[PDB]
C-alpha cells in the first residue's frame, strides 16, 4: 500500500578493490526509518546491515572488499508498516583478478553498418567473460558469453551495425561463476572506428 523506495550507488554500482562507494536509499518524503539488507550467497536467510551503519538510508564503504559485493535491497516506514523491498541493487567488484586481452576481427575500423567480432582472452581460464559498451548517448550494455564446463581462456562476441555517430568504445571482464559479482581488472578500452 505505499509505494517501494529506490536504491542506487554513487558513483557507480561497479567499483574497483579497496575504492569508495555509498548506497542511498530513498522512499517517500514521510519515511521515519530505513533498513538496507543484502543477499546471502548459498543460505535461505540474508543479510541485515547494521543499523548503526545507515545513516538517512545512506549505506557508505570506505574500501570495498569481495564482502561487499551482491544483492542489495531496502525498506522504509511509513504509515506504521515497512514497505516491500527495493528492486535489487547489484555492486561489483573489480581487480581482483589480471585483466583479459580485447582484440576485432578482422580490423577495429570497420565500414558503417558493418558487424564485427570482437573476441576477449586470458593467460588463465575464466567461469566466463562480459563485453560492456558504453557511449554518451545510453546506458552501459553488457554482452554475456555463454559459460563453459570447465571455464576458458577466450570468448567470441558479435557487435553492430556500427554507426559513425555514437561512441562504441568496449571493455571485457573476466569472472567466475562462484562468485560473478568479483570481476577481474577491466580489459584496455577498444574503440571501433568508423571511416566516413
Ligand atoms: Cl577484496
Ligand atoms: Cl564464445
Amino acid at each position: 500500500t505505499i509505494p517501494k523506495p529506490t536504491l542506487w550507488a554513487e558513483p557507480d554500482s561497479v567499483i574497483t578493490q579497496g575504492s569508495p562507494v555509498t548506497l542511498s536509499c530513498q522512499g517517500s518524503l514521510e519515511a521515519q526509518e530505513y533498513r538496507l539488507y543484502r543477499e546471502k550467497k548459498s543460505a535461505s536467510w540474508i543479510t541485515r546491515i547494521r543499523p548503526e551503519l545507515v545513516k538517512n538510508g545512506q549505506f557508505h564503504i570506505p574500501s570495498i572488499t569481495w564482502e561487499h559485493t551482491g544483492r542489495y535491497g531496502c525498506q522504509y516506514y511509513s504509515r506504521a508498516r515497512w514497505s516491500e523491498l527495493s528492486d535489487p541493487l547489484v555492486l561489483v567488484m573489480t581487480g581482483a583478478y589480471p585483466k583479459p586481452t580485447l582484440s576485432a576481427q578482422p580490423s577495429p575500423v570497420v565500414t558503417s553498418g558493418g558487424r564485427v567480432t570482437l573476441q576477449c582472452e586470458s593467460q588463465v581460464a575464466f567461469g566466463g567473460f562480459i563485453l560492456c559498451k558504453e557511449g554518451e548517448d545510453e546506458h552501459p550494455q553488457c554482452l554475456n558469453s555463454q559459460p563453459h564446463a570447465r571455464g576458458s581462456s577466450r570468448a567470441i562476441f558479435s557487435v553492430g551495425p556500427v554507426s559513425p555517430n555514437r561512441r562504441w568504445s568496449h571493455r571485457c571482464y573476466g569472472y567466475d561463476l562462484n562468485s560473478p559479482y568479483v570481476w577481474s581488472s577491466p580489459s584496455d578500452l577498444l574503440e571501433l572506428l568508423v571511416p566516413g
